[PDB]
């Protein structure tokens, strides 16, 4: 009856507030998805609890063990009732869980340290000086693993065998790795996160190239859950009334220090 | 058992082929949505018939008579089995019909005749020399009718009372009206159509401003239809394998004459 919301610490969606040590409950948190849970709760008439996904992951199926990890796994195993996160709508996920219509559009993009002589994914695939990677257990890695597109296939072959490992555990770690690597690491991440960090101190990074694809974040519920109907309605209503646009501006543009 | 596909003549989605008088059946047609029906049919294993919506409309509910017109109405009244069109996912529509996840992202935009001193919706709302409108029975008009945003409210108040009428029956008529009006008409339409016409002869038009909103086209089926599952799966698969990106490039960029 209290709705269990699974979410992920990813700026600016869900962030620890400044006085979070002294705070209790959903009040420890802020960000885009924090706000959005509140709007979705008000419109659906539920009470809820924000919970940070136990393994820190978005969601992959172990092609060995066939087990879902991340927020996807929590929905699959009935550990959460809904996921309110930058969670990418994909086919393999759509086969196991329900998604709202998207609340945000995005595609994979390239983050470089300012001055990095890379304009494109093709640039990246044509060279070996600049290492490049993606996050584990998330849609971006899967994108490169399944790509039949020549350039993205080549990037995948490189990435899966690169030493030391190119993949990172969290986006924050990818982002630090571009920042510390002096131009010798480029990070493959969604446009939305890329654009956010581009407007944050120390202002040393930038999105280059076009988006590599076009996709969306949805609210996810366990397959067949009775919440799914009202939450999808809520999302479309929130979009239509201009509330998702206001919240994007709150969290990205009014948050900008560059 | 033969799937009845409702669609709309809208370039470049569904267009009469050149030798169409001599052609039979689905072979009279080409475009993005023509192709996409074929991909969705192959993946779902159905045979189908393309049919152009009888009233020429996208879909509105008469707030008088409470009756759905357009492709929405054909799905509602069981006159078609699926709609494969630039059909905008909206809440009022989602309450009556089923939508796939989006196959294309877009927002409302402004089309001007080259040299028109308009940069924005705010520009438009601040003046009366340049008339401006939208299509009947479609999501753009509804957008302006329901807007509480100051600038869009003002545009609506203007538009609903403007004489002669600002609204057009078909996008083609909006587009001609910008072309013939010498800069004195600006047309409110989706970005996707706007960007298409911007790359077509006589190259006299342009998209100005940012998008006014962020939405998607979905494949629609009658509420509860048994096709809806497989078609949504097909869309996500088509997106993921890069086929929607190829088809957008086929129909917009390789079609460009400017
Ligand atoms: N939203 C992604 C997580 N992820 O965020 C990125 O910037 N890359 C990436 O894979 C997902 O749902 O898997
Ligand atoms: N996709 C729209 C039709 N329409 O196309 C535009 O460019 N304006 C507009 O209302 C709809 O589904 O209602």
């Amino acid at each position: 009856k209290t709705v269990v919301v699974t979410t992920i610490l990813e700026s600016p969606y869900v962030m620890m507030k400044k006085n979070h040590e002294m705070l209790e409950g959903n009040e420890r948190y802020e960000g885009y998805c924090v706000d959005l849970a509140a709007e979705i709760a008000k419109h659906c008439g539920f009470k809820y609890k924000l919970t940070i996904v136990g393994d820190g992951k978005y969601g992959a199926r172990d092609a060995d063990t066939k087990i879902w990890n991340g927020m996807v796994g929590e929905l699959v195993y009935g550990k959460a009732d809904i996921a309110i996160a930058p969670l990418t709508i994909t086919l393999v996920r759509e086969e196991v869980i329900d998604f709202s219509k998207p609340f945000m559009s995005l595609g994979i993009s390239i983050m470089i340290k300012k001055g990095t002589p890379i304009e494109s994914a093709e640039d990246l695939s044509k060279q070996t000086e600049i290492a490049y990677g993606t996050l584990d257990s998330g849609s971006t890695k899967e994108f490169f693993r399944r790509s039949k597109i020549a350039v993205f296939d080549k990037m995948w072959t490189y990435m899966r065998s690169a030493e030391p490992s190119v993949f990172v555990r969290t986006a924050a770690e990818g982002v630090a790795r571009v920042r510390k690597s002096k131009g010798k690491y480029a990070y493959l991440l969604e446009s939305t996160m890329n654009e956010y960090i581009e407007q944050r101190k120390p202002c040393d990074t930038m999105k280059v190239g076009g988006n590599l694809d076009s996709k969306g974040y949805g609210i996810a519920t366990p397959k067949g859950s009775s919440l799914g109907n009202a939450v999808n309605l809520a999302v479309l209503k929130l979009n239509e009334q201009g509330l998702l646009d206001k919240l994007k501006n709150k969290w990205w543009y009014d948050k900008g220090e560059c």
